């Protein structure tokens, strides 16, 4: 099946998912100098106060924390969005070393990791149906640089030893995703896709300008996860990022400057 290695990695995905070479694929390089400031864009509304995390799982591609999205509890609205998007999960992409790991890049700069908070448009009723629509999903992307620790990430890092291999999961309640956000909500936005198969072109990307800093010890815990199930050969889960794809006929908009 698909993955991130030489024989089944991003350059191979188009064979099973031909949209991989489509007109609105993600991630992209964000050219800060040619993004267009749009003074008409609204501030992003991030209403995470009633978030209810439920579980964390290693799916053999990343790890993900899943939320109760059966009611409006943790939602994203405003910015470039029409209507209300419900948070369903977050996950990360990261590198084998600190100089790569992010999917979006900024002026060709790669971060050590990128956090994706995935939300679905409540007019579509569920994430599956939303994934089939051009305005189905909004993904809030946040870059991680290595430096000071992020205290609000610690609860995540400390449970990862319990989900080392593909298919392991644990209950994971009362995690506050507000503790992963940087101070600023300034952002770039463009229309794109999921960055993993099936690569649906259904995402409004909102990528925050300000990275969060995480420590070396925090990212080192990510890199101890395994892609494999227990009892297959050990392959560390690292470099689970798709590289920048061509922008094609898109303009990236900025909320600032
Ligand atoms: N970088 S990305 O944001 O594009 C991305 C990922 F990188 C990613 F790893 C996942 S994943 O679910 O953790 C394993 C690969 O599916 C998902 N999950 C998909 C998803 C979850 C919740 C809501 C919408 C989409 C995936 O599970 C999916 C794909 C297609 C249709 C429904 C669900 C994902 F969206
Ligand atoms: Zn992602």
């Amino acid at each position: 099946h698909w993955g991130y290695g030489k024989h089944n990695g991003p350059e191979h995905w188009h064979k099973d998912f031909p949209i991989a070479k489509g007109e609105r694929q993600s991630p992209v390089d964000i050219d800060t100098h040619t993004a267009k400031y749009d003074p008409s864009l609204k501030p992003l509304s991030v209403s995470y106060d009633q978030a209810t995390s439920l579980r964390i799982l290693n799916n053999g591609h990343s790890f993900k924390v899943e939320f109760d999205d059966s009611q409006d509890k943790a939602v994203l609205k405003g910015g470039p969005l029409d209507g209300t998007y419900r948070l369903t999960q977050f996950h990360f992409h990261w590198g084998s070393l600190d100089g790569q790991g992010s999917e979006h890049t900024v002026d060709k700069k790669k971060y050590a990791a990128e956090l994706h908070l995935v939300h679905w448009n409540t007019k579509y009723g569920d994430a599956g149906k939303a994934s089939q629509q051009p305005d189905g999903l909004a993904v809030l992307g946040i870059f991680l640089k290595v430096g000071s620790a992020k205290p609000g990430l610690q609860k995540v890092v400390d449970v990862l030893d319990s989900i080392k291999t593909k298919g392991k999961s644990a209950d994971f309640t009362n995690f506050d995703p507000r503790g992963l956000l940087p101070e600023s909500l300034d952002y770039w936005t463009y229309p794109g896709s999921l960055t993993t198969p099936p690569l649906n072109e259904c995402v409004t990307w909102i990528v925050l300008k300000e990275p969060i800093s995480v420590s070396s010890e925090q990212v080192l815990k990510f890199r101890k996860l395994n892609f494999n199930g227990e009892g297959e050969p050990e392959e560390l889960m690292v470099d689970n990022w798709r590289p920048a794809q061509p922008l094609k006929n898109r303009q990236i908009k900025a909320s600032f400057k």
